């Protein structure tokens, strides 16, 4: 089944929203398949946000993402990448739909609660970068028979 990478950012962790964010993912029907609270190594940060490398907000993205732990997640479900993006909401929390994570919980584009893989491509990249196969479980849930055909 389709999988994506999610990350609860240091802002959420420092605001004590880990529980709140996880509930919103769970209840949508996505399956938590890998997860770990971890401090982010300087190496890992740069390679993860490689694609932005030139920008006006890169220096401050590295310092931020490493300023406290994060909750790194691997979530599984049908259409996971775009479903996740849907409940996460637009980058700018001022434009993200009310009801979405960013919409309800975040204030500013730089401090916006949670990261989600933006494509099937970067999903597979990000999953392999943050997790090793043996950290990612794979299991059936009672509700699976009732989320899908």
């Amino acid at each position: 089944m389709e999988r994506t990478f999610l990350m609860i950012k240091p802002d959420a962790v420092q605001r004590n929203l880990i529980g709140e964010v996880i509930s919103r993912i769970e209840r949508k029907g996505l399956k938590l398949v890998g997860g770990k609270l971890m401090q982010v190594p300087m190496e890992l940060a740069e390679t993860h946000y490689g694609e932005h490398q030139g920008k006006p907000f890169y220096n401050d993205l590295i310092s931020f993402i490493t300023s406290a732990p994060v909750f790194a997640m691997v979530v599984e479900g049908e259409d996971a990448v775009n479903v996740s993006r849907h409940i996460i909401g637009s980058t700018n929390p001022s434009e993200a739909s009310p009801g979405s994570i960013r919409g309800d919980l975040g204030l500013t584009v730089g401090r916006n609660i949670i990261h989600g893989s933006d494509s099937l491509e970067s999903a597979e990249r990000e999953i392999n970068l943050w997790f090793n196969e043996n950290e990612i479980t794979s299991y059936a849930s009672p509700r699976d028979a009732w989320l899908y055909e």
